[PDB]
């Protein structure tokens, strides 16, 4: 298991081949596989760089493995919609078997696991709660199992679980649903909320790092404590470096606002990319200028609605396990986190659920789909709930779907995208609820999108444009991919939502 990232492995050389644009895609070199040891490869590049005649891609093809470019998959042809994702699934399912160079960016994990797809070649945290689902739909319940066994081992060996199974993505985690995985899984395998109570507290104690020491006004890692002692989380990565992955980006980035400390900008970064909304208008100062980004002064709605969520399975865990103590410990926190929520992240002014400012002390007045998170995991009061579903139909419910935000900043996590996990968890609240209108509106909008993609694209893709039908989205410092995970995953939930249980559709239909 690799554990040093390659910026570091490789010094200068992947300065040098990131500020080269030798890839057009800066991930690329990130995850190319030495072919012998870095100190080599460093020394031989140090001679041969000053050869006259001497050609940089020539020396990274002569000492690196290439990512696969990727040639195509083709399907059978004429496949529905549901055939389509219900065949995809091995296309999308990677494992770490292939034999491991110790200088692999990818780290092992003991289990084969559903990557998103295109440029992502590795498991995502959260987009992996969604692929579960369509999963499930489908009955496939070992490859649940088996990455469930893939976090629990990542939480065992590094603390928490990484963005993904990248050596440079070790220092951040991603919206954590490691909790709903298991509830999930238990759905199946009724011990498994107990079987991985463990991995479950230890991920808790990842996000909690630090609390006891806090007092109110403090911040630590990931945790923080507001001047009314109320306890929220906020997403931090333990770097402040430029993202391997997407070096130049960032660099680019910081030189862009050089009266900021480019270590702040990279913190910031990085921790949207924690955040999963990488980037968004949501934690910029300015939505056209990147490098006012601060998301590390923002506690975030939907991360603190699913740190409740995540205090109450332990206490179910625990309870199951007749562990009285801890179910009574986590049902307490629990009911902390939900009057924290209910007293720090509520505009009352706009009717709406919202991020809160930690420089000004205040909830946040913008508008986005994290809005809905309060009602998925059942911590909103019903007014509140009623009132987001009033701001959700008349602000968020487009054509193709629910919006990400109102502003159309360029970036991915923004105006005009809708996204599969935001459709899903949208869908969910307003039903939890009773809000079965907006929720079904929002189900037969996005899945109108994703079928009159499928129908003119031939495919599922990782985030749509809601403005319209038919097309998916874009923004941000990479094309838009195709597959795809958490698309097809919501998809196959949603297609059954739509059709009587006993006759399914295999295509969404035309009318309702
Ligand atoms: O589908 C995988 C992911 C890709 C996108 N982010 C990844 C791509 C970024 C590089 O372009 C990387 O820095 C980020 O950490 C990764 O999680 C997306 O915004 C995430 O919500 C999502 O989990």
């Amino acid at each position: 298991t690799q554990t040093t990232s390659p910026d570091i492995l490789l010094g200068p050389l992947f300065n040098d081949v990131q500020s080269a644009k030798l890839f057009p895609d800066q991930k690329t070199f990130a995850d190319a596989v030495p072919k012998s040891d870095p100190l080599m490869i460093l020394a031989d590049y140090r001679m041969q760089h000053t050869q006259s005649s001497f050609d940089l891609r020539h020396f990274v093809e002569m000492n690196f493995t290439l990512p696969a470019e990727g040639e195509k998959y083709v399907p059978p042809a004429g496949q529905s919609l549901r055939e389509h994702i219900d065949d995809l699934w091995p296309v999308l399912t990677r494992t770490t078997d292939k034999a491991s160079n110790k200088w692999d960016s990818l780290l092992p994990l003991p289990k084969p696991y559903v990557v998103p797809g295109g440029r992502f070649r590795e498991v995502y945290y959260w987009d992996s709660y969604f692929t579960m689902l369509g999963l499930a739909e489908s009955d496939h319940w070992d490859k649940i199992s088996d990455m469930v066994d893939n976090f629990a081992y990542e939480i065992d060996t590094f603390g928490h679980i990484p963005n993904g199974n990248r050596s440079y993505y070790l220092s951040r985690s991603q919206p954590p649903f490691f909790s709903m995985m298991v509830e999930l899984l238990a759905t199946h395998d009724s011990d498994a909320l107990k079987k991985y109570r463990p991995q479950m507290e230890k991920e808790y104690a990842y996000w909690m790092d630090g609390v006891d020491a806090l007092q109110p006004g403090q911040a630590n890692k990931r945790v923080v404590k507001l001047d009314d002692g109320a306890i929220l989380n906020r997403y931090w990565d333990d770097r402040d470096t430029p993202r391997p992955e997407s070096w130049l980006d960032d660099v680019n980035t910081a030189k862009s606002n050089p009266n900021r400390p480019a270590t702040e900008i990279y913190r910031d970064l990085r921790s949207a990319a924690a955040s999963g909304w990488d980037f968004s208008s949501r934690w910029m100062d300015d939505p056209q200028k990147l490098g006012t980004i601060r998301t590390t002064s923002i506690v975030p709605v939907d991360l603190n609605a699913l740190m409740f969520k995540m205090e109450k399975l332990l206490a179910r865990a625990s309870q199951e396990s007749g562990d009285a103590a801890s179910a009574s410990k986590y049902e307490a926190l629990a009911t902390a986190r939900q009057k924290a929520i209910e007293s720090h992240l509520w505009n009352d002014k706009e009717g709406w659920y919202a991020d809160y400012d930690l420089k000004s002390k205040k909830v946040r007045n913008q508008l986005t789909a994290a809005a809905l998170f309060p009602l998925y995991v059942k911590a909103a009061a019903q007014d509140r709930a009623d009132k987001v579903a009033a701001a959700t139909s008349s602000r968020l419910l487009k054509p193709g779907g629910i919006a990400t935000t109102t502003v159309n900043s360029g970036q991915q996590w923004d105006a005009p995208n809708g996204w599969a996990p935001l459709q899903w968890v949208a869908a969910e609240g307003l039903q939890n609820y009773g809000q079965e209108k907006v929720s079904m509106d929002v189900t037969w909008r996005f899945l109108k999108n994703v079928q009159h993609t499928y129908d003119r694209e031939k495919k599922l893709v990782e985030k749509y444009d809601v403005s319209t039908t038919g097309t998916g989205g874009g923004g941000g410092e990479y094309p838009l991919q195709d597959g795809f995970g958490w698309s097809n995953g919501v998809t196959l939930k949603m297609l059954d939502r739509v059709c009587p249980k006993a006759k399914p559709c295999d295509s969404v239909p035309e009318n309702q």
